[PDB]
């Protein structure tokens, strides 16, 4: 699973190019802004499209979670006299670099970045807050991956946050005396959102008009931020891009896995929460993150647990508790059910798993009965119960198109298991607990290899057709693999469309505007509870409202809950 020497060298070359471009697009125009915690100094930067924006990076929203603060809820940062230099980014959270294979980052990572094309707008502006994905184990707010260069064409304030990843963000212990209930990384997000609420006006933002959005684990995070009581009314729109909290990969009960991690790292002693914590508290952070890949058992991997540490139901209550119940239970009471909401997925999500399939062809044989993809809550432990075989058959008829299952059948199935089916479950649960504010659906169906992002390397997608999970990021954010596209190019037009639609929705709670090219004939209605078939804006070279192509398969997955409706 090591990225090729060829791509490692391409990547090293691109990292160097990025350093020089970043320098070249820096200006001498520094500015100072006020915050609750003291003055911050930022700087204007340029874009390759000859735009410019004010950039503040490395604004702390919490105390560095180091030493005794490791694995704990974030605390408010210490204020400062004088001016804090925010003209440079800070480290990303400790994580494995997927190109190099080496551990990178720092425990000192609780920062956010703020961007706008005008620090003194004549009216206060929509504030968009992006939470990055990466399975809660990788990711950053560095502009080599999430550059604001496209968004700042619009009159908005854009904020990109970091939050703790991996075991450092998501360790969880049952022992109440130890104050490690879990979800430290989601609590990081909460404290970032509180900072934004109370400070965005200083950068020209409207604190009464905040939109939180994210993709993949960032979408699950956004959803968590819409579910938890901790954030009630902190913001006003939400966009879930290819994920939510009901996704099987987006939460896990990981309380037993701390001991395993400790033991991988050399711990000698018994499985006792306090002894385990003390060992983990002294370990080098890079040693723990490097070994995180080894934590899951054969059984857990088989049963489709994707990450050893992630969002979890906390075993006891604390003042900072974010997830006191399972996400489905949390939907039934969520304040965020009553704010304008947009959700979507790409047209071939499962293509994302091309790399894993290449290395483990045997996975395709799982579709012979499909029992491993039956939702874990329904399946028996060995996945041999006659009921489990029955449910797996429903899945098999949904995705296997011939006598022998194919790799494409596998990836199609993945689209539904990991993304479309959780979306369906969320929409149906939400309809029974909402003021009635609208939810809009999109389907991202624009395929190009003329402009890409780094995930395409991770998924072995060079020369591969189809719109994978993460392919839409390319049209939202600058990354170091990008380039200036001709303004009449289909790629450039898609950048304008995506940032336009998101800015339009952020502003009004309605993603339609006849000011967007190609939307002239679009009648984009939100989903109603009585709808048997979901309507979505399909985003390709043309913008077209269609019934969701995935609907039939979605209903087939739902039928597995025929005799278990209370679990749907
Ligand atoms: B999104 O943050 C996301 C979803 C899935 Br499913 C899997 C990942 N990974 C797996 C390998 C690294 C990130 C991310």
């Amino acid at each position: 699973f090591n990225v090729s020497l060829m791509e490692k060298l391409k990547w090293k070359i691109k990292c160097i190019e990025n350093k020089f471009l970043n320098y070249r697009l820096t200006t001498n125009e520094t500015v100072v802004a006020e915050t609750e915690y003291g003055k911050v100094k930022g700087v204007k930067r340029l874009t390759v499209y000859d735009d410019s924006y004010y950039s503040f990076e490395g604004i702390p929203y919490a105390q560095p979670p180091v030493g005794e603060l490791r694995f704990k809820a974030p605390q408010r940062p210490t204020p400062w006299a004088g001016v804090r230099d925010c003209c440079n980014h800070k480290d990303k959270s400790v994580q494995v670099d997927f190109i190099t294979g080496k551990v990178c980052g720092s425990e000192d990572c609780l920062y956010l970045s703020v961007y706008t094309n005008n620090l003194n707008p004549e009216t206060k502006r929509p504030v968009l807050v992006y939470i990055h994905g990466g399975g809660f184990i990788i990711g950053e707010n560095h502009r080599d991956m999430y550059g604001p260069d496209y968004f700042i064409k619009k009159d908005v304030v854009l904020i990109n946050i970091q939050y703790r990843l991996g075991a450092l963000g998501f360790l969880s212990l049952n022992s109440e005396d130890l104050n490690v209930p879990g979800n430290a990384g989601l609590k990081d997000q909460v404290m970032a959102l509180r900072w934004i609420k109370n400070n965005c006006a200083n950068f020209g933002g409207n604190p009464d008009n905040i939109t939180v959005f994210g993709e993949s684990a960032g979408a699950a995070s956004t959803h968590y931020m819409m579910l938890t009581e901790q954030t009630r009314g902190l913001f006003h729109r939400g966009i879930l891009m290819s994920g939510n909290a009901i996704c099987p990969w987006a939460n896990t009960q990981c309380q037993h896995r701390a001991f395993t991690l400790a033991k991988l790292a050399g711990y000698k002693g018994e499985d006792n929460d306090k002894d385990v914590l003390e060992f983990l508290m002294k370990a080098k952070p890079q040693d723990l993150i490097k070994l995180e890949e080894k934590v899951l058992t054969l059984e857990e991997r088989t049963n489709k647990v994707m990450f050893p540490f992630g969002p979890t139901v906390e075993p006891y209550q604390t003042a900072d508790c974010v997830l006191p119940k399972h996400p489905r239970e949390m939907v039934k009471t969520a304040w965020g059910n009553s704010i304008p909401t947009m959700m979507g997925n790409t047209s071939y999500e499962g293509l994302f798993f091309t790399s894993i399939l290449k290395q483990m062809p045997l996975l395709v044989k799982e579709l012979e009965t499909c029992v491993n993809f039956v939702p874990s809550e329904l399946a028996d432990a060995e996945r041999t119960a006659p009921e489990t075989l029955e449910m797996g058959a429903k899945i098999k008829k949904a995705h296997v198109t011939g006598e022998t299952p194919t790799a494409d059948n596998f990836m199609d199935l993945c689209s539904h298991f990991y993304f479309w089916f959780p979306m369906h479950r969320l929409l149906q649960l939400r309809f029974n607990h909402t003021s009635g504010t609208p939810v809009y659906l999109y389907r991202f169906d624009f395929d190009s290899e003329d402009l890409i992002n780094p995930y395409r390397i991770m998924r072995s997608g060079r020369g591969v057709k189809g719109v994978s999970h993460t392919d839409e990021l390319t049209y939202f954010f600058w990354n170091q693999l990008a380039k200036r596209m001709p303004k009449e190019s289909r790629e450039y037009k898609t950048i304008e469309r995506m940032t336009g639609i998101w800015t339009q929705f952020a502003t009004t709670g309605n993603p339609y505007s006849n000011e967007i090219e190609g939307m002239e004939n679009v009648s984009w209605d939100p989903i109603e509870k009585s709808d048997e078939v979901y309507k979505c804006l399909n985003i390709s070279d043309e913008l077209k409202m269609i019934d969701v192509p995935e609907m039939g398969k979605i209903k087939q997955w739902e039928s597995m809950f025929e005799k278990h409706r209370d679990l749907f």
